[PDB]
């Protein structure tokens, strides 16, 4: 049997800050050129889809492929982790623990980038697993007053969790109230229509819409599209065929031309807020990269304190 | 943690001919639109590349894809399989053992229904690991007297191996003479340019192109693609973006009208040979639905060998 990295090892072996700078390295790599990623591919038959995505990451001495099954739009998923050095195979790896941590830690690199540096109100659509990851991430980014949070399954008592974990009272909101109080907004939903009016943001508003992979689900409306100062996206190729909401965006709102990089945001290269009233969205769909550089980095650490062998 | 498969253990429990009901199997429900495809994509950094392709095939209850790195010319295969039924992960799977055996169950197939049943003459240009499986297996499918090779690296000693594997007399070659002599020629090599002139290619001979998957290399030339009655591919899609015996080919040699699915031809609809005097090429690059057939019948095999879950 190969090596098989699953959630609880994962869960012990990441930070969100280490996992924030793994992926921090592994961007600059891919805007230098010196990484590369495969594009999420479908194939289907029978109701039954599978989808490959992966990286090159030779700085992090690692390859892989995140390759999954989806039946009646239920995921399964297998990150196989090969050694750039030697082409060698390492390791499988669970994605579920994974991919909480990795999504947040991206929106923390995007937020801290692009939103108001002394951002205090926190947004949150869904306070699932991610949603509370996301506050917890962004929480010890940001000096947080206040977490204001819409989801029909949150409880007195998950809002009490969420709130002890960051150190920042949550409490429920309605979506109108989100949008107009908040200064990071994060949606995380598989929601088909938009969550509140483009209208309603907040000015200097940065918008982390995480949504779903499923086909048909689109959180945000043209409005805060139009409205916004830029589109931030993990690749330009991919994130403007998957996600519904950029695809779906008529010329109308500019959207083309106000698309920036991740790469080149965190490069500095990009200086996508001009102004403290700029509205920003970050559209995330997960790409090869990310999975791919966060795997390595726990292979690493776990080889280290396991006597694995090395890359 | 999964449950793995070794190449010792594909070496042990798939035989060539069942290799060949499998993929016979698996074609024709490609042909039927009951199975699907992943083209394989490539994706490389710093002169490492990571390869995909994969397939799901409800009627054999498996999906899954291939991936592998490529270094130097050099390739590492591991195979992820699920299930179709649940969608769960099955099993990983090394899988240079098992590419050996379907590259070369593939041509067998191909040479079954488009060479001359009495071929009785190999021409083979490659005497590495994929000339000699495919030497071996067509040396079992048909009558062969005599295996004539080309390698322009190989010793001695490799052809003593192949004939005495293939319990056929093997000699050395020149290139015009094995295409003037052979019933059959596999074209197993790495070369970028083409190897024989196709003007001296016997009336008759059945072609298996198997070396390159390149757009820019070609083991064959352009008056081999012009003499030939059908060139025989295994999937449109892939094999005439990918081969570069195709890509590079003149209007001129009518490749267009000419080119024929192998799905088509074991369905016996084709009818791809007109003539005992007729040329025809089989053009193989591999593609996923191979790699996921052979690798459910394996975990098949040893599932109920071993105990392992049904898939
Ligand atoms: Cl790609
Ligand atoms: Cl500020
Ligand atoms: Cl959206
Ligand atoms: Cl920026
Ligand atoms: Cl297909
Ligand atoms: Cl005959
Ligand atoms: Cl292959």
């Amino acid at each position: 049997a190969m090596l098989h990295i699953d959630d609880a090892m994962i869960e012990d072996a990441v930070t969100p800050q280490a996992a924030q700078e793994v992926l921090h390295a592994a961007f600059l790599d891919f805007g230098r050129g010196s990484a590369a990623m495969q594009r999420r591919v479908r194939t289907e038959a029978g109701g039954v889809k599978l989808s490959t995505l992966g990286a090159v990451i030779p700085g992090q001495g690692v390859a892989g492929a995140k390759v999954y099954t989806t039946i009646k739009g239920q995921f399964q998923f297998v990150i196989l982790l090969f050694s750039a050095a030697d082409g060698r195979p390492l390791a499988t790896c669970d994605a579920g623990t994974l991919t909480r941590k990795r999504t947040a830690a991206c929106t923390v690199l995007a937020a801290g980038a692009l939103a108001r540096p002394r951002s205090s109100v926190l947004g949150l659509f869904g306070a699932g697993t991610q949603g509370a990851e996301h506050a917890a991430q962004l929480s010890a980014r940001f000096a947080l007053e206040a977490i204001l949070v819409h989801d029909p399954y949150a409880s007195p008592e998950i809002l009490e969790r969420i709130g002890r974990r960051c150190g920042v009272p949550a409490r429920m909101a309605a979506p109108a109230d989100i949008a107009a109080q908040a200064d990071i907004v994060v949606t995380a939903t598989r929601s088909t229509t938009p969550l509140f009016a483009g209208q309603a943001l907040r000015a200097g508003a940065f918008v982390g819409a995480i949504g779903s992979s499923l086909p048909h689900t689109r959180e945000l409306d043209d409005e805060a599209l139009r409205r916004a100062r830029a589109v931030v996206v993990e690749w330009r190729e991919q994130t403007l065929s998957e996600a519904g909401d950029l695809v779906l965006a008529a010329p109308d709102t500019g959207l083309d031309a106000k698309v920036v990089e991740l790469a080149d945001v965190l490069a500095g290269r990009a200086a996508a807020r001009q102004a403290d009233e700029d509205i920003v969205i970050y559209k995330s769909v997960g790409v090869g990269l990310e999975d791919v550089a966060l795997a390595g980095y726990a292979y690493r650490r776990l080889a280290a304190q396991r006597g694995w062998p090395a890359p």
